[PDB]
């Protein structure tokens, strides 16, 4: 993250990546989440 650019289609490429491993380190780091 330097300058003016659509580079932004990573924080969706990257970011459905990080959402699983945010809502992993939730189950990991502080207390299990299961939804099934």
């Amino acid at each position: 993250m330097i300058s003016d650019e659509q580079l932004n289609s990573l924080a969706i490429t990257f970011g459905i990546v990080m959402m699983t491993l945010i809502v992993i380190y939730h189950a990991v780091d502080s207390t299990m989440s299961p939804k099934n």
